[PDB]
DNA sequence: CACATTTGAAAGGCAAATGGAG
DNA sequence: CTCCATTTGCCTTTCAAATGTG
């Protein structure tokens, strides 16, 4: 609605005059309120292209730190890790929980990623 | 080179490995080596699509940073002050340094930016 | 100045993490 | 756990802001 993509248009302005980069913000908004967000979600937001939901409950972060102003880190999987985890995907897209202590195990991965790398695995497969 | 690449490709492993990403090098870099570098940049050296003598140049200052761990800012422009300048510039494209320090003050913009704008606008019609 | 190159802010693709329901 | 949807960011890439050369 209005009263949404209005106000992420007034704070891109705002941003701007200030002196600061969509990542500047992200950065400080972090410190200024504890959170964490990054230069993509300040971007997406400015833009409207957040779910309206996302939209919603991130603007009042945002009016926050304009005034003002006025969850666990992503894992990077290394190229070799993707490797074993695709073929190790093409033997058994649903190892069990041990074959998924064995195979964090073998690439020194904690069990918890290497169980949610799976499941987006398969997810992805579910997508065509 | 080979010679080259092999500390590319190293230190992409290097980097990932001390748990560092392409962005938080160029945070870092911007107060050990106190000087200018841009995520957009260390994913470019990484991936070596730096030109040549450039790519030679960076390597020596990033080998620094990593053996240690183991410029004017961009001026961004609102939409509409940009919607004013691209007016003006159909008006007279080749704008006197007067008129530009007009123009400058109107917008509330450093005198040279503007400049910039123009000679970069000429450029960009120069290109079709 | 014109023109060529460098370099970064912002945006886009792919996926890591999270959250609701069974 | 899973599945499936959704949030969120790392890395890449575009366009132009800035620097460099003649």
């Amino acid at each position: 609605l209005e009263e949404l993509e209005q106000f992420a248009k007034t704070f891109k302005q705002r941003r701007i005059k200030l002196g600061f980069t969509q990542g500047d913000v992200g950065l400080a908004m972090g410190k200024l309120y504890g959170n964490d967000f990054s230069q993509t979600t300040i971007s997406r937001f400015e833009a409207l292209n957040l779910s309206f939901k996302n939209m919603s409950k991130l603007k009042p972060l945002l009016e926050k730190w304009l005034n003002d102003a006025e969850r666990k880190k992503r894992t990077s999987i290394e190229t070799n890790i993707r490797v074993a985890l695709e073929k190790s995907f093409l033997e058994n897209q649903k190892p069990t929980s041990e074959e998924i202590t064995m195979i964090a195990d073998q690439l020194n991965m904690e069990k918890e990623v290497i169980r949610v790398w799976f499941s987006n695995r398969r997810q992805k497969e579910k997508r065509i």
